[PDB]
């Protein structure tokens, strides 16, 4: 009296957005079996590609994982920004043999619409993030940070802040400038450092 | 009739270079178990040790995973040039108990040759890789 099941259906995503630091992004997929015709399933295997890859080759060579009864498995570390084809499996069992009914494709990204369940964020002093890789030093109720980076402009930035947007040798490659000051020890040179610039007439070498 | 089946074989291994950043190497464990003798196999167990850890204690404290009835599970952030020993496990299931007839070991590391399937470079401006940490606009 074996009968092939039906696939799961009312597919649904979500994720958590990262962990203590790196930004390790979490993937949860979610997603509600019904009852009434066919066998009762069995377990079930989630089998998802990338988006750039299912052109070139069609769900061979994908991205697999078991699941459990719970008809819910998570990617604890999901790529971020590149799409995927997320495909649901319901494996039934019979007494000879198997037989599989899927899910449609359902494609989905996180991005920064909608996370849930994000209450990662303890900082470290070393906080790499996706948008920058940054260290900080914390005190207080003053996160006084030192060293960043940011893949939003460019800025290079070290050392405590006293300028509006600037710190003494942070640096900004965008409106490019070597900014830099101060030099405990100097015993050398090889230019002179005579001429001033930066106004040919109102910066008097000098 | 409950007989234990025959061990998984025609193992292979593969992997996706990295994902979008931070140079998360992805390894999948693909293999091939035949039909003919023993009982209908249940299910699988993917369990995998360090090289210089078994060296020290076998198989025990192992890295284990669950394994789906598709015959291949993943690794989605595995070590970089730190090797591994490989097992596959055909956990059977009878009416009363169980049995389990393993593969034999099979040791396999990622490095720069072979890999496939690796369409995650996404540049993101802050280039976190194994052979360089760097930023660009």
């Amino acid at each position: 009296n074996f009968v092939p099941p039906a696939a799961p259906i009312n597919i649904v995503f979500k994720a958590a957005r990262i962990a203590d630091g790196k930004e390790r992004y979490d993937l949860r997929v979610q997603w509600d079996w019904n009852r009434g015709a066919g066998a009762n399933v069995r377990e079930f295997v989630l089998s998802y590609i990338d988006s750039a890859e299912f052109v070139r080759t069609g769900w061979t060579k994908a991205q697999k994982i078991n699941v459990g009864a719970a008809q819910s498995a998570t990617i604890i570390s999901f790529p971020w920004k590149v799409e995927h084809k997320f495909k649901v499996s319901s494996i039934a069992w019979g007494p000879d043999a198997q037989d599989v009914t899927d899910s449609a494709v359902q494609t989905f990204i996180l991005n920064e619409s909608t996370p849930l369940d994000n209450s990662f964020v303890n900082e470290t002093g070393i906080e790499v993030n996706y948008a920058y890789i940054k260290g900080k030093i914390k005190d207080g109720s003053t996160w006084k940070q030192t060293f960043l980076i940011d893949a939003a402009t460019g800025a290079i930035n070290i050392g405590l802040l006293d300028a509006e947007g600037k710190a003494p040798i942070s640096f900004d490659p965008v409106k490019k400038i070597v900014n830099v000051d101060g030099s405990v020890i100097t015993k050398t040179i090889n230019a002179a450092n005579f001429v001033m610039t930066n106004l040919t007439g109102q910066d008097n070498p000098a």
